[PDB]
């Protein structure tokens, strides 16, 4: 077991899409009628005229290999945030379902079983501060090593790539969105907030008592063991 984020709205969102897709099949849209491998739930534009993100199911057979570059497809981190990931939606060819209202509640209802209350503090710092945005430790412009907190325009991250975030216990974790320290624009679209960002994690009141050690999962609430006596 990893200290990292299992990705599980993602992949309820993807299974929700997958029964759809078996729907509307079964309402005989042919181009629906496809094994679960193909579809997946991306947060994105649509085709021509279909200019918003929204919540659509995808076939990834439909799905351009890069994005050029605001057709980009995105996937969703535990606390519910919309990330880059890999690919481009074809704006006249997608085979897609656009279905906002129950993978945007589905999304709502996995943020309180998955989203730690310490990330979801950093993420309320960072968008109170510069909308939009979340925190991540990671990388900046042009160094690949260096590593600090800092508020993420989503748009610079890439799901891809796992960074350091915060548990629900207030310590190290890995999450999908993270930077490469590579030297592109977008590598840039970032406020490093060290203390900011420190102080909003440090403000959140531990799910365990002050005679319990707190042992993080990848769902809430932590463990909370009993503390060892002087045994
Ligand atoms: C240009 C942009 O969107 N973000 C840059 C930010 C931003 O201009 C400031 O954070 C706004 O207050 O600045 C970066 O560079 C910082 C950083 O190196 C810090 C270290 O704490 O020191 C400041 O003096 C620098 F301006 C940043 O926050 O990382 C670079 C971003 O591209
Ligand atoms: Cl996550």
């Amino acid at each position: 077991h990893s200290p990292a984020s299992g990705r599980y709205i993602q992949q309820m969102l993807d299974q929700r899409c997958q029964e759809i897709a078996a729907e509307l099949c079964q309402s005989g849209l042919r181009k629906m009628c496809v094994p679960s491998s193909r579809i997946v739930a991306r947060n994105a534009v649509g085709i021509t005229h279909q200019n918003t993100l929204q919540w659509r199911c995808f076939d990834t057979a439909s799905l351009l290999e890069s994005n050029q570059e605001n057709n980009g497809v995105n996937c969703v981190d535990d606390c519910g945030h919309t990330i880059p990931c890999p690919g481009g939606v074809h704006r006249q060819n997608s085979n897609h379902a656009t279905r906002h209202e129950i993978l945007s509640k589905l999304v709502e209802e996995g943020v309180q079983r998955f989203c730690s209350p310490y990330q979801a503090s950093a993420n309320k710092y960072c968008n109170d501060k510069f909308p939009g945005t979340i925190a991540r430790r990671s990388k900046g412009f042009g160094n690949n090593v260096e590593v600090a907190w800092r508020c993420y325009e989503k748009a610079s991250l890439l799901y891809s790539v796992y960074a350091e975030c915060a548990s629900n216990c207030g310590t190290t974790w890995y999450c999908p969105g993270g930077r490469r320290g590579t030297s592109t624009e977008l590598d840039k679209r970032h406020y490093t907030e060290e203390e900011g960002i420190r102080q909003a994690i440090g403000s959140v009141d531990s799910p365990c008592s002050e005679v319990e050690v707190c042992l993080p999962k990848d769902e809430n609430p932590p463990l909370c063991l009993d503390e060892s006596g002087q045994i």
